[PDB]
C-alpha cells in the first residue's frame, strides 16, 4: 500500500542504525502515524502476498481468551511456536487481558465485552479502550505485547480505532497487525450496526532488522496493486461467534510473497 | 506555537458535531500526530498567557505518588478541586499509577524508577512505557486518565517521549499537558545524561468543546512569538528532589491570556 511502502523508505532514508535485543540490528524511527479509510478497501498489502489463514485464527484465538498454542496448531498456524514452553502456554498475554485483565482484588474485567456494551448504549464515550500492557503481568508473558493498546470511536455512524504499537517490525509484523485489526474493526461494526471508518496506526520504535534489507529494497520497486475488499458471510450471534469459514477476501491480486527471516 | 495552532484549525476544519459526558457538545476529529523539537525552546503556548506553576506543581505532586490535593493547595493550585471529594482524594490517579501500579499477586511497581533504571541501562529497549491506564482500577479513579501512556527512546545520545491522550480538550488541557511532559523530559535527560530529542504528541479524541469557540478563533487571529528556555538551575540526587524553584522559563512574553469554562 502507498501508506506502507512510504513508511518503509522512511526508515530506509532516516532510520538510526540500532543494537537490539536479539543482537541482531535494526534501522529505527521513533513515532509514526498512518490513516486507512477502510471504505476505501482492505489493508492487505498487495507488494507481497500476506496469509490470511494466520491472521484470521490468531484474531478468533485471541477473543477466545486464549494464550495456549494448541488452537493455533489445530489450525496450521505456527507464527507463536519459537514463544511458548514446553506445555504451548505463553503467559497471560493478550487473550488473557482482552476478556480477563485481573483486579488486585481478585475479579477479572472482560474489555472485549465492555467494549461492546460502550459501542451499543454509549458509542460517544472517549473512553472505549482496550489494553493488552497490564505492568502487573508484563513479567509472567512469553513477550511483552507489541501492539499493546487501542482505541475505539463513533461519529456519523461510522466506527474508527487507532492502534498503538510500541514495537513495530516493519517488514513481518506491520502488515499482520494492519490486517488484523481492520478485520477486527469490520466484526466489531456488524456487530454494532455500524458502517466501517478509519483504522489509525500509530507507533513508537518502527524499524526494520538489517537482515531484511534486501526483501525491503525488492518489494519497494513493486507497483501497490488496488486494494481488495472483505466479505463476512454470516453474522454470529456475538463478536465470540465468528468461524474461519465466515471470511472472504475479494479481488486480491498480490504480487508474488517474500520471504524473510524470523527473529527471535 | 505553529504546531499548536495546526491542530485547531484541523478541529474546525474537519471537525464532526459530537456531543459529550459533560453535556456541552463538542467538535470532535480522531487520530493526530505532532512533533516538538525541544532543541527548538521550551514548547509553552504563547498566543495566550499560560501558568507555569499549576503546571510544575503538578508535575511535582504527580512524581511523588500523591493523589490527594492537599499538597496542590498549599501551593495554591486549584486546578483539580471539581473532581475531589470530601476529603481531598482523587483515587489512585497519575501519581499513584506511575509510583505503585498495583499487580494481581500484591506487589506494586514503580515505573518511574524502572523507566530510569532501563534509560541507564538498557537505553534501546523497546519496553520504556509508563501506563497510567490501569483497567482494574478505573471504577476508584475521580476521572480516567487523559494522557494514558507514555513511551521514551533513545538514539544519537537524545531522550524522545511519545505520548497518547486518549480524550484531548484542545483550548484548555493541551497547552497543560505538552508543557508537563515538555518538563518530564527534561528531568529525565538531566538524570540520565542525556541531551533532549523530540516529544511526539498522539491523540485519540481531539476535540474542541462548543462553548471555546469563539476563545480559540480569537487565539487563532494571533502571531505564535518565540519559544522560551527552560534553566534547570540544580542537579538533584533523584528525579524525585526536583523543587520548584530549580525551574526558570526565560524568554516568555505572551499574548494577552483568554479566559474560557472548564467542562467538569
Ligand atoms: C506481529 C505479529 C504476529 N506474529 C507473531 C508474534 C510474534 C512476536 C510478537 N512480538 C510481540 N512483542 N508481540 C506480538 O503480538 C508478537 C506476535 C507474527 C509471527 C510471524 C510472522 C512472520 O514470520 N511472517 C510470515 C508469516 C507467514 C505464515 O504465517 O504463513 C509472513 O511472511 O507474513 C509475522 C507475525
Ligand atoms: C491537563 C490538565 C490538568 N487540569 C485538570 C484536569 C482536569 C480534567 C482531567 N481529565 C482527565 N480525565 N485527565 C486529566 O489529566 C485531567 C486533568 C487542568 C484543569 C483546569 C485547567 C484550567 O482551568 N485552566 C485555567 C488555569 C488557570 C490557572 O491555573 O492559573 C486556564 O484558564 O487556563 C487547566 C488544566
Amino acid at each position: 500500500m502507498k501508506q506502507y511502502l512510504e513508511l518503509m523508505q522512511k526508515v530506509l532514508d532516516e532510520g538510526t542504525q540500532k543494537n537490539d535485543r536479539t543482537g541482531t540490528g535494526t534501522l529505527s524511527i521513533f513515532g509514526h502515524q498512518m490513516r486507512f479509510n477502510l471504505q476505501d478497501g482492505f489493508p492487505l498489502v498487495t507488494t507481497k502476498r500476506c496469509h490470511l489463514r494466520s491472521i484470521i485464527h490468531e484474531l478468533l484465538w485471541f477473543l477466545q481468551g486464549d494464550t495456549n498454542i494448541a488452537y493455533l496448531h489445530e489450525n496450521n498456524v505456527t507464527i507463536w511456536d519459537e514463544w511458548a514452553d514446553e506445555n504451548g502456554d505463553l503467559g497471560p498475554v493478550y487473550g488473557k487481558q482482552w476478556r480477563a485483565w485481573p483486579t488486585p482484588d481478585g475479579r477479572h474485567i472482560d474489555q472485549i465485552t465492555t467494549v461492546l456494551n460502550q459501542l451499543k448504549n454509549d458509542p460517544d464515550s472517549r473512553r472505549i479502550i482496550v489494553s493488552a500492557w497490564n505492568v502487573g503481568e508484563l513479567d509472567k508473558m512469553a513477550l511483552a505485547p507489541c501492539h499493546a493498546f487501542f482505541q475505539f470511536y463513533v461519529a456519523d455512524g461510522k466506527l474508527s480505532c487507532q492502534l498503538y504499537q510500541r514495537s513495530c517490525d516493519v517488514f513481518l509484523g506491520l502488515p499482520f497487525n494492519i490486517a488484523s485489526y481492520a478485520l477486527l474493526v469490520h466484526m466489531m461494526a456488524q456487530q454494532c450496526d455500524l458502517e466501517v471508518g478509519d483504522f489509525v496506526w500509530t507507533g513508537g520504535d518502527t524499524h526494520l532488522y538489517s537482515n531484511h534489507m534486501d526483501q525491503t529494497h525488492l518489494q519497494l520497486s513493486r507497483e501497490p496493486r488496488p486494494l481488495p475488499k472483505l466479505i463476512i458471510k454470516r453474522k454470529p450471534e456475538s463478536i465470540f461467534d465468528y468461524r474461519f469459514e465466515d471470511f472472504e477476501i475479494e479481488g486480491y491480486d498480490p504480487h508474488p510473497g517474500i520471504k524473510a527471516p524470523v527473529a527471535i
